[PDB]
């Protein structure tokens, strides 16, 4: 018989990194890998049906998806959810899905409040999700002896998906459940030159270790004006929010990686800012069997789906719904084996949470809350080249840093600042 999945994300618009032209060729890799696996799926053939996200406008709306995903109940009765990936389409059909008690599956919706599971009932998370960083960074000020002070400058686009806002009320409310410290915030808007004033203010008056969420751009204009000002990696340190690495390069190999680097004649300005600069990302994955999947994608999308797959850390969201799809396919296999069915959303949820699973993106842990635990890396600069790469690891799991390839943590004075400086703000 049919187990059906609904798909609820963006059918036509190729810009997301949950759209389907990435999503659908990973997807269709894992119906493969599953179809040649006669263990799995005893007697049930995992059938696709799909509905768009997407508005009249061509962007992911909190209005079509709820829509989408009715409809899609209603005509196809479906066993499991995959997607939304925006947090705005997300939201309202979680709530959906969880009075149909229906699992609903994504790589994206990485907001706080999907994780209040008592709302999102059977919602299972196999990306990212913003708390994870809030993990990250109180590793990190465990680490480093920072326990008093942060500031948080962040910005986002004209009115969307306001990635930027998430990331900073995902870090902001774990970081301040775990580690007590206050935690400063400021928003700004990126093209303003009216918001600059305040910005620099508040670095000098609110806080000493920095976060700014941002585009390349207004983090390195940010820089510029921070060292004109005499604010350098003495007394400050500027963490770079910049989960999907927009200000990075991939596919480098040996060529080093310079994000201070324009050509507009402020370069060696930009270099000697940046000594006060570290990066934060999501992980690569190290393992064969991802570059075996970005081969196998990138292939696919252009072929079936008219796409061409750049590399990058957006990458990880299709392949996270690659790996999702696997877990769960897992999960209602040992789900058919003990008595059960393909509706018993219930146990089959159960089955996936707090659970190691191998996949295409490595090993994965879903925490005892359906949320994957997520890995990060720390870039920061070699003084003598100017150069950014990754110093520190974090294991999402272990939540161990880690130091890579035998580097050390770059400070001008040889240890970090302290979080609060000797005569006050
Ligand atoms: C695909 O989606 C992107 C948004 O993710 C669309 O681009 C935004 O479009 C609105 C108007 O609809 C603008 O005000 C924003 O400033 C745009 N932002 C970006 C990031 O470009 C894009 O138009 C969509 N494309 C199609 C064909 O539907
Ligand atoms: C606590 C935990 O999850 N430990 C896991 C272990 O079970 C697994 O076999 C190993 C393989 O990578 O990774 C680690
Ligand atoms: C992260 O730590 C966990 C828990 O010990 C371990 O299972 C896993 O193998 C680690 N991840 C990697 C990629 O080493
Ligand atoms: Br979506």
């Amino acid at each position: 018989s049919d187990l059906t999945v609904a798909v609820v994300l963006p059918l036509t618009n190729t810009s997301y990194p949950w759209s389907w032209a990435r999503v659908g060729p990973a997807v269709e890799l894992a119906l493969a890998r599953v179809k040649a696996r006669p263990d799995l799926l005893p007697g049930w053939t995992v059938r696709m049906v799909l509905g768009s996200s997407e508005n009249a406008a061509g962007v992911c709306s909190d209005t079509a998806a709820p829509l989408a995903a009715v409809d899609l109940k209603w005509e196809h009765s479906p066993a499991v959810f995959l997607g939304p990936g925006c947090v705005y389409s997300a939201a309202p059909v979680g709530r959906f899905t969880a009075h149909w008690r229906v699992p609903l599956l994504t790589a994206g919706a990485p907001a706080l409040g999907i994780g209040v599971k008592d709302e999102y009932a059977l919602t299972t998370r196999t990306g990212p999700s913003h708390v994870k960083l809030g993990d990250f960074v109180t590793a990190l000020h465990r680490r480093l002896g920072w326990e008093h002070q942060a500031l948080v400058l962040y910005a986002d686009r004209l009115g969307d998906d306001r990635p930027c806002f998430f990331i900073v009320e995902g870090l902001y409310m774990r970081v301040r459940e775990r580690l007590n410290i206050t935690v400063n915030h400021q928003e700004f808007v990126e093209g303003d030159p009216d918001h600059y004033p305040k910005l620099l203010r508040a670095v000098r008056r609110k806080g000493r270790v920095i976060y700014i969420c941002s585009s390349p751009d207004a983090f390195r204009n940010l820089m510029l004006l921070a060292l004109n000002a005499g604010l350098t990696g003495e007394d400050y340190v500027f963490f770079h929010l910049d989960v999907f690495g927009q200000s990075l390069k991939s596919a480098q190999g040996l060529v080093p990686q310079k994000p201070w680097e324009r050509g507009d004649g402020q370069d060696r300005s930009a270099r000697q800012a940046f000594q006060a600069a570290k990066i934060i990302t999501y992980k690569e994955p190290d393992n064969p069997e991802y570059l075996e999947f970005l081969k196998q994608l990138k292939l696919l999308a252009d072929k079936k789906f008219n796409f061409t797959v750049e590399d990058g850390l957006k990458n990880i969201i299709p392949a996270s719904f690659h790996d999702g799809l696997l877990l769960y396919v897992q999960a209602v296999t040992e789900t058919l084996a003990q008595g059960g069915t393909v509706t018993d959303g219930e146990n089959i949820t159960q089955r996936m949470w707090n659970r190691s699973f191998q996949g295409v993106t490595g090993y994965l842990k879903i925490d005892r809350n359906g949320d994957r635990d997520t890995d990060f890396s720390l870039w920061d600069m070699d003084p003598e080249t100017g150069a950014f790469r990754v110093v520190l690891n974090y294991n999402g799991t272990s939540q161990e840093l880690m130091a890579v390839s035998e580097h050390k943590l770059y400070w001008p004075l040889g240890y970090p600042p302290p979080d609060v400086p000797k005569c006050g703000f």
